[PDB]
C-alpha cells in the first residue's frame, strides 16, 4: 500500500514540484489551490506559519518573516563569500550560529531561527502532504533532487531536510539527471549518449552535460549563471512599463512599493501570455494616484527588453561543450527545464545555436525534473520490494 509506493519531489530554489508514478503514467501532482508547482516560500505571521501559495501572497504585506531562497543557503557554511553576497540581497535576517547560517525571524511574536534544512523540511513537508491528499494515504518513501553541482554537504543537508520532513529519502539525485530519465534517454540500448540540458527557471539558469553508458550518468560539463532567471525578465517588463507611464502621465512609479510590485506581478503574468500570444495586455485598476494602467506589450516588444539576457544564455552553453570537450554536433539530445525554457525567443536562440536541431520540450519544463524523480522513486521502491 503506502509502504510500496514512493514519490519524486523537485526542491527547487523558486519553486517545488511533486510527482507519482502509478499505473504505468506520471501524475505530476496538483496543490491545494490546483497548482502543478508551489513556491519554495514559507511565511511566519502573528498567528500562523504559511508554505507555498499562501506564503509567496504575503510576501509584501510581510518581507522580514517571509523566507524564500533556502536553497542558496543549505549546505553552506556562514563565513562562505556566496552566503556574504546573497545576504545583502534578501529582506529577511541571516544569523551567524557557530559558522552555520540560520534565518531569522518573529513567528507568533517570537523571535525564532531556522536552519536552512529546517525552512527546506517545510518545503518538504508541505509536497508530502500534496502527495497524500492525492493519493488518500501517507507516502513516506521520496527521490529528492539537486543541482548537478551540489558538493556533499549541501546533498547531505537536503537529505537532512527530507528527514526531518518525516521522508525516507530513497536516493538524492541530480536535476538534469531526472530531466534526462523522465524523457526516457538512459534506455536507448548500448553506446554513450550525450545530453545537454538547459535549465531556466524563475532565479538560476543551469546547464548540465551528461554521458549515459548503458544507464550509467556521468556529469561531463556543469555551467550557467545562479543569478539568471526569470525573475530578471520580469524586471525588464517592469523598467518599461515604469517609463510608459513617465511619458503618459509625467508621474515616476518607481518609488511607490504598492504599484511596483502589481506592476511585477502583472508582468510576470503578461511574459507568460507572451510565450503563446504575439501580445498581452496589461489591465491595472488604480496603479498610482488613481490612474488605470490598461496598456499591451507586443511579443517583438518583450523580445527587444530581454534581448541581452536571452543572448548570454549561449555563453555557458558554449563553456559546458569546451569544459565536456565535445562539439554541437557530439550532443545527441538537448533537454528544456524551467518554466522560462517555454519562452519561444529562448527555444530559437538554442536551436539556431545546435543548428536547426528539435528540441525535447514536450514535457512540462517546469514538472520534467518531478516526473523524472517519480520515475526513479518508483524503480527505486520497486527493488526495495
Ligand atoms: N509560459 C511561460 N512563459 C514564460 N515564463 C514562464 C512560463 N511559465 C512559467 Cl512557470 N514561466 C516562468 O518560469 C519560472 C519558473 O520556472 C518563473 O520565472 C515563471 O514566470
Amino acid at each position: 500500500m503506502a509502504k510500496a509506493a514512493a514519490i519524486g519531489i523537485d526542491l527547487g530554489t523558486t519553486y517545488s514540484c511533486v510527482g507519482v508514478f502509478q499505473h504505468g503514467k506520471v501524475e505530476i501532482i496538483a496543490n491545494d489551490q490546483g497548482n502543478r508547482t508551489t513556491p519554495s516560500y514559507v511565511a511566519f505571521t502573528d498567528t500562523e506559519r504559511l508554505i507555498g501559495d499562501a506564503a509567496k501572497n504575503q510576501v509584501a504585506l510581510n518581507p522580514q518573516n517571509t523566507v524564500f531562497d533556502a536553497k542558496r543557503l543549505i549546505g553552506r557554511k556562514f563565513g562562505d563569500p556566496v552566503v556574504q553576497s546573497d545576504m545583502k540581497h534578501w529582506p529577511f535576517q541571516v544569523i551567524n550560529d557557530g559558522d552555520k547560517p540560520k534565518v531569522q525571524v518573529s513567528y507568533k511574536g517570537e523571535t525564532k531561527a531556522f536552519y536552512p534544512e529546517e525552512i527546506s523540511s517545510m518545503v518538504l513537508t508541505k509536497m508530502k502532504e500534496i502527495a497524500e491528499a492525492y493519493l488518500g494515504y501517507p507516502v513516506t518513501n521520496a527521490v529528492i533532487t539537486v543541482p548537478a553541482y551540489f558538493n556533499d554537504s549541501q546533498r547531505q543537508a537536503t537529505k537532512d531536510a527530507g528527514v526531518i520532513a518525516g521522508l525516507n529519502v530513497l536516493r538524492i539525485i541530480n536535476e538534469p539527471t531526472a530531466a534526462a530519465i523522465a524523457y526516457g534517454l538512459d534506455r536507448t540500448g548500448k553506446g554513450e549518449r550525450n545530453v545537454l540540458i538547459f535549465d531556466l527557471g524563475g532565479g538560476t539558469f543551469d546547464v548540465s552535460i551528461l554521458t549515459i553508458d548503458d544507464g550509467i550518468f556521468e556529469v561531463k560539463a556543469t555551467a550557467g549563471d545562479t543569478h539568471l532567471g526569470g525573475e530578471d525578465f520580469d524586471n525588464r517588463l517592469v523598467n518599461h512599463f515604469v517609463e510608459e507611464f513617465k511619458r503618459k502621465h509625467k508621474k515616476d512609479i518607481s518609488q511607490n512599493k504598492r504599484a511596483v510590485r502589481r506592476l511585477r506581478t502583472a508582468c510576470e503574468r503578461a511574459k507568460r501570455t507572451l510565450s503563446s500570444s504575439t501580445q498581452a495586455s496589461l489591465e491595472i485598476d488604480s496603479l498610482f494616484e488613481g490612474i488605470d494602467f490598461y496598456t499591451s506589450i507586443t511579443r517583438a516588444r518583450f523580445e527587444e527588453l530581454c534581448s541581452d539576457l536571452f543572448r548570454s544564455t549561449l555563453e555557458p552553453v558554449e563553456k559546458a561543450l569546451r569544459d565536456a570537450k565535445l562539439d554541437k554536433a557530439q550532443i545527441h539530445d538537448l533537454v528544456l527545464v524551467g518554466g522560462s525554457t517555454r519562452i519561444p525567443k529562448v527555444q530559437k536562440l538554442l536551436q539556431d545555436f545546435f543548428n536547426g536541431r528539435d528540441l525535447n520540450k514536450s514535457i512540462n519544463p517546469d514538472e520534467a525534473v518531478a516526473y523524472g524523480a517519480a520515475v526513479q522513486a518508483a524503480i527505486l521502491i520497486k527493488s526495495t520490494r
